[PDB]
């Protein structure tokens, strides 16, 4: 296990995001993300946590970091859904170990972006029952969502922001948007942001998150 | 080994464009946009091979049509260069069938999109040692160019137009890029354009690639 980083902001802190990365990447890959917003956000700690380094089976069993394998990306996106459970617990023991330090649950946010946002989706929806300040999910899905999922009262009262590419080729504006979907028919209070791009994130994508995190914290 | 789709022209058949498609779909999938060309090419004979149905790897084995096989996209992509040889002599061997009805090879285009692409980069500018009207490059790339690529005088000779969209997550727009710049370097006349698109194909584009004919026919 490799440590998450931990960015301090410019004041104390009193709001935390955890911030997953997507397949392969480590946990600097959103470092100039969280430091973009930190500074508007003067009091909100991010943790960069970084996926265990695993076989991943469309990349010939490659060895990188993985929040869950994926077997196969046509016709159907094939994964290992013990291996997302997994990374599920690790982030559940993240906002945990986030309370100690003395954050307020309802100032705790989870995102995640394409691999990540998968396992942001399930830990939110699926296994917390606490408070929770929000999901911001970024070009992502849930594939752990179903027909049959039902949330909690408090899984309800979850805000998520859902932002996604117009032009994503690897997840597909839909696969997001089934997700948003899933939240919105079942009473969550949910954004929808689409913008011109693929499967990346955009410079005016990260000031409406970090407008969408203001909003929450004042 | 289903037989090519074969789309003759309002007018007797005077060239000839063979076109390829990507991975998982028919010879009917590039069947409606040779139709449109048709309408401006009126002596223009499209045939639309249709890839061997074979396990892809990085599909977990589901069989499908498939140019060659594709074990790992990242971080280091590996194909079949067995499997790309044989969709090389197969569509040779169209060039060779389309001479034989009486069309000079010098009017005779390859044309291919995503994994067609990257065969038909192949069959111009390493195999094939003779007249050739020229390559039409859709959302492709060319896995077997690389730094040691030289061409005969002939190959330089054959235009070439590389065709991507901006927002492409399956072969990103620098990989066709790449191509693109290995064939410019080579003496070779290329025309880039580029799409505010993913991996698709937008009404413009086919434009494009009728006007481009056009001009190469006249």
């Amino acid at each position: 296990m490799t440590e998450p980083l931990i960015l301090q902001p410019a004041k104390p802190a009193d709001a935390c995001v955890i911030w997953l990365h997507g397949l392969g990447a480590d946990r600097y890959d959103f470092m100039p993300v969280a430091e973009a917003l930190q500074e508007s956000l003067l009091t909100t700690r991010f943790v960069l946590p970084q996926a265990p380094t695993r076989p991943v089976t469309i990349n010939g069993g490659y060895e990188m970091p993985s929040w869950y394998d994926i077997k196969a990306m046509s016709p159907a996106r094939s994964i290992s859904l013990e291996e997302l459970e997994v990374s599920a617990k690790m982030v559940t023991d993240l906002i945990e170990a986030q309370k100690r330090t003395g954050i307020d649950a309802s100032r705790i946010f989870l995102a995640g972006f394409s691999q990540g946002g998968a396992v942001v989706f399930h830990t939110a929806f699926i296994n917390w029952q606490g408070p929770l300040g929000g999901v911001i999910a970024l070009s992502t899905y849930a594939p752990t969502f179903g027909d049959e999922l039902e949330l909690s009262a408090s899984q309800q009262r979850i805000p998520a922001l859902c932002l996604h590419g117009q032009y994503d080729d690897v997840v597909q504006n839909a696969m997001g948007r089934s997700a948003f979907e899933h939240l919105k028919s079942r009473g969550v209070t949910v954004t929808w942001q689409e913008y011109p791009m693929g499967h990346e994130v955009l410079p005016q994508e990260i000031h409406d998150i970090g407008a969408w995190l203001a909003a929450r914290l004042g």
